[PDB]
């Protein structure tokens, strides 16, 4: 063979930074593309219950090989694919439509991980678990409870995007990059999301000792309409061209290296709150938490004002009315 | 106002970036180039250009909530190529797409028609910009795009075979259990039906794989290598048949070509361009030569010494794209 | 010739995003070997005053070109060869023994800066300076007096190092990455540094705000000694390996990345703070700044203590009276 | 304290893609950044038996953090701080001198390897070996004997470099960057190297057949002058600036890049040569390896002319000369 006239074989394959996504939709893919592009793993594997849409999103990929540093680039709707991986994201099942609540997928979206969850551990067994599937609080919970896996291991997508827009759009008004724009989203990935407006700083300086009212009704700057902005963001972009994927990639991206490269940076991501604000239920949401090879490592207590208390256990009770009625 | 209790401001800047990238058409095509630059740290401006308003918007809104992970100060978008000002190098990726099993040449006509509007409109915004056309038949079309815009042909260039190379430097890899970056191999001519695989220049480490084996890329040959080149010329239709288009590796292979044209690189690529008085070509036949690019697009050609076969297919390829190309109306 | 056996010539030009280094020594190869891997020019110039090494350093840098994306690098004890720079880094001079204040390198590196100065402008109209040698706040002031351009485009490299040390110190004792450790160390870049304890913070919590004694006396923790640490760091290295350089080179490298990728970030940065704080003078020390394409823009108001406000102007006080000691 | 009023600990630590340099000299410290700035480690080890210039340069690097994706930066005298690395990086020894051959620094080389070598395979037996100190070639050899490792896994930096200067020097004569021109020196690290002028190309265009007399005395350009600057590169730098450090270090960490994501690129660095080109004897050398996860897994078997092939007998000679006589 022309191998063997070229190569002399000395050696009789194992990877050592696998990353796997499941589901090949919008989302999925642009996790992909952002993870290849960030030279995070040495071998991307792709599951999905679409044969040809798998096949042709992973050939598509493959044929990119040359302007990328990931050399195993694979794909099966046979969990067998996904062996040895130190990542799983998750990013299958129903999105939202027009007008719909993340909230509204869940029951769908229960019962597709009932089946995913599993078949992942059963593969994966030092892997962490990345639920970027909605509603992410409620499925990083079931993944949770499903897995067998420690909390730790079991990190939900959260509020990394919304605090990266919030940061984005007060970059915008401030003609600061949003690297320099401090700013926490916190709570539910959704409606009942908390700005913090106490924590929203440039250089150390609270915006809220500069302007009292900011956030409030009474602002005369109305950046409550930056917190609005947030919250509608998927919807607006939903009504603009069908889905969203670019952001959520990158966010999706910015998670996975903080775990693959063991950061212990601090992200806003979905945790088990029980035992903070009060809170007494099995509730998962969005807090500040170090983020790294071991997953979710340590939290951080924010400091809130009574009303984003007050916001943050409004959230809290709104995950949990969902929540207490699931059956798995 | 809140920006100025905690914001002194020094000076009014001039606002004009030094390294802006436009992508003209916000399809599957124009957003994996999109991404694929952003994340290559290649532009301080990108500006999105559509027809259809919504998509344009939620495409542009959806880049722009990622900019925490990125080093682009600045994503825009308008149906008004005034957004396009002052950009270094434009990338168009707008029209019709093959359809499953179509020929990237029935797009022609459609094609044509649409670049009539694009171009003089890019000229006016950017007169010194360099051209990168990615739509099909994208030979054609640099020929179109540089016949339209009245710019010297080093700035009007065409993806051509960057990515054809590079799929069959992947294939290749995948046989040899090498990465494809090691392993050497030029697919030339047309972006298309008509490309042609050089066997000759065919290596790994500077050993030809026509020297270990002479029948390679022939009927008479055991491993059936010429089965590569078909790999290579089937995958896009094979790629739409499963997913309706192709998207991630055209993107990657743009994101190339803009980093050797925005860092002036003069790295050596298979790219759409003149090749009039090269292999007896008397004509103004443009298709894929490996060309040095860099900061003033394609400075210099490269004189691949083919054999009489190869030469003959490259030749039967020029004539295939001057057959439609010499009757164009615009 | 083979050259044109190989290659048809069709095209008969100007550096698009060319940085210049003045100085060969450690500190300026360190900023040179950062700025190569981070891709940030398309044409790299050396200066110095001796010509073996100067040589012997462009050559070294030229031999790893196959592993880089900047392709001309080129030096000359010549300014002609900096023609056409975006950005001109100032590396020149006597550095300090143990022992010895940066304060007092002001008279040699002066001296040397009124032939550098009027030699580097000459040939780059939309250069930026970065100043580097020390005292860095000082020697800023003087590039500002002996090239005349406008405050925006002389810069002092500062305290963007310093800063960065205090967050590598609190991520340290916190367990935290010092990409989410926030902390300002202004004034400047020296023995008068200030601490800015009041924004002191991780997710927008002020340290300060849950231990009202954080960086005085009366610290259980004595945080201050992380300030004393920072003040101390260049002359721990220098005691270690008789010079820094790593350090410094990443921390410049990080500054001409804000300003050749026009980023608008804020850093810690030597500029003139005459009307802030009562300082009624030309006096250059570190402030947070907007960061660009025109060097600095915008200059961040941070809200100091009267405690932190009185520590920076007893830094400016210090400055301010060195300024008055120059001799044009 | 206040690091438990601001987090809530979660979880109470091993490495996962460890990198350890031996050695901070020019050479180690240049490999050391280049690996940093690369984001190829989440944890670099430095060893020296200097204590305070060890300590002196962990320190600068560890200030440089807030810059860098790698999170811990250690350093020790005592070989426990290098346990479990992938990757041990051997940079230690008397270093070339001015008008001196590589192969005067031999019998030191070997004595200091009788130390380190043990000392590395106690504290990570699964890792590979990377030597860089010179002779390279024997130094490989060495590294192999007293380890007792499989040749797979002890790796010689061999003629990359020299590979990388060719491709610089061709590619400046040309008009083209080193990524496209093509060249191959093998053998000797040093001055029995082997510019293989058969396979040099651009576009897969060879040279020599547009140049039959290519590199020969009868070649009308002299392109044997190219091999000659390659092979005089580090005796013209040394002259210069002393030493040479940023394109070794850049050439290393171009190795560590294709061990650590197993890319499988191949190289010309040094392994066994025993079995090709009639050599019967344990000579390493240079030629072109695959090189991944497992060190060199295979060996591309260049067709040499009878020119390039004799030249290649001769470099094995001139090695084995040396290696027959040493003892260890
Ligand atoms: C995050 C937004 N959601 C999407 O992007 N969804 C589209 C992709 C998707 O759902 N794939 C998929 C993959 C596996 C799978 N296993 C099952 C038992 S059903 C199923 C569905
Ligand atoms: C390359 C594959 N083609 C695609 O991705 N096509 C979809 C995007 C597209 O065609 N946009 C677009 C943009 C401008 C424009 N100006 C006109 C007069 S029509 C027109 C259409
Ligand atoms: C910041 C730490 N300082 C250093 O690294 N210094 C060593 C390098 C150095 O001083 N180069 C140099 C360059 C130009 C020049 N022009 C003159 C009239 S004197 C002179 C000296
Ligand atoms: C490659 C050029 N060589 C250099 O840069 N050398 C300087 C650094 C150096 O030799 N370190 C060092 C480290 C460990 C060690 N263990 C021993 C028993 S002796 C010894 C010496």
């Amino acid at each position: 063979a022309l191998k063997d006239q070229l190569i002399v074989n000395l050696l009789k394959q194992v990877p050592q930074n696998k990353i796997t996504v499941v589901g090949v939709g919008a989302v999925g893919m642009a996790c992909a593309i952002s993870i290849l592009m960030k030279d995070l793993a040495d071998e991307l594997a792709l599951v999905d219950v679409i044969e040809d849409k798998l096949k042709g999103e992973m050939m598509d990929l493959q044929h990119g090989s040359l302007f990328l540093k990931t050399p195993k680039i694979v794909s099966s709707k046979d969990y067998s694919v996904t062996a040895n991986s130190k990542l799983v994201i998750i990013t299958a099942g129903a999105r939202q439509q027009e007008g719909e609540s993340r909230l509204n997928l869940v029951q769908r979206n229960v019962n597709i991980f009932k089946f995913i969850i599993p078949n992942v551990v059963k593969y994966s067994p030092q892997c962490k678990l990345l639920i970027v599937s909605n509603p992410v609080d409620i499925l990083t919970y079931v993944a949770w409870k499903i897995s067998g896996f420690p909390k730790n291991r079991v990190i939900g997508s959260g509020c990394n995007l919304d605090s990266a827009r919030f940061r984005y759009l007060m970059g915008e008004r401030l003609g600061v990059h949003p690297l320099s724009c401090h700013g926490w989203v916190l709570g539910e990935h959704g409606d009942s999301s908390v700005p913090v407006w106490s924590g929203v700083n440039v250089a150390g300086v609270s915006l809220k000792s500069l302007n009292p009212q900011l956030g409030t009704d009474a602002d005369k700057e109305q950046w409550k309409d930056v917190h609005k902005q947030v919250v509608d963001s998927a919807y607006e972009v939903i009504k603009l061209k069908g889905y969203t994927s670019w952001a959520i990639g990158l966010s999706v991206a910015d998670l996975a290296e903080s775990i693959m490269k063991n950061l212990r940076r601090v992200h806003p991501i979905s945790t088990m709150i029980k035992g903070l604000y009060g809170i007494k239920e099995d509730v998962f949401l969005s807090v500040p938490c170090i983020l790294g090879q071991n997953g979710i490592s340590d939290v951080v207590k924010v400091t809130l004002t009574p009303d984003e208390e007050a916001r943050l256990k409004k959230s809290a009770d709104t995950l949990w009315g969902i929540q207490k009625e699931l059956q798995f």
